[PDB]
DNA sequence: GTGGGGAAGGGGCC
DNA sequence: AGGCCCCTTCCCCAC
């Protein structure tokens, strides 16, 4: 629990606080050694490798599939149970994504 | 108008 | 203080 100085909002984590400033600035410290290219922080230097080494550690447990990311891995796993798991409580419209349903939300004309 | 890929942040555990 | 992983929303796209 920390206060940034710089747009006075709470930042929680001891260690994120010099990333959240990092987004204020603009600058990408974190360089790929091979493409040259430029990033905010560093586990997304270590998403951008696993690109360049070709390494998919994302298992699926129920057939074995591998994936590239994990985004990939959850797009997977709804085929394997729970197709569409989201719904509007107003018009019982099923939803395959969060955002999806936060899309029928933007637009509020249920409530 | 719907799905999805990727981006951009915030947080939890070690 | 920071790595590594998860989550979220949002832009923008082919369909
Ligand atoms: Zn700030
Ligand atoms: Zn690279
Ligand atoms: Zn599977
Ligand atoms: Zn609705």
């Amino acid at each position: 629990f920390q206060k940034c100085p710089i747009c006075e909002k709470v930042i929680q984590g001891a260690g994120k606080l010099p990333r959240h400033i990092r987004t204020h600035t603009g600058e990408k410290p974190y360089e790929c050694n091979i493409c040259k290219v430029r990033f905010t922080r560093q586990d997304k230097l270590k998403v951008h490798m696993r690109k360049h080494t070709g390494e998919k550690p994302y298992l699926c447990q129920q057939c074995g599939a591998a994936f590239a990311h994990n985004y990939d891995l959850k797009n997977h796993m709804r085929v394997h149970t729970g197709l569409r798991p989201y719904q509007c409580d107003s018009c019982c419209k099923t939803f395959v994504r969060s955002d999806h349903l936060h899309r029928h939300l933007k637009k509020d004309g249920c409530n």
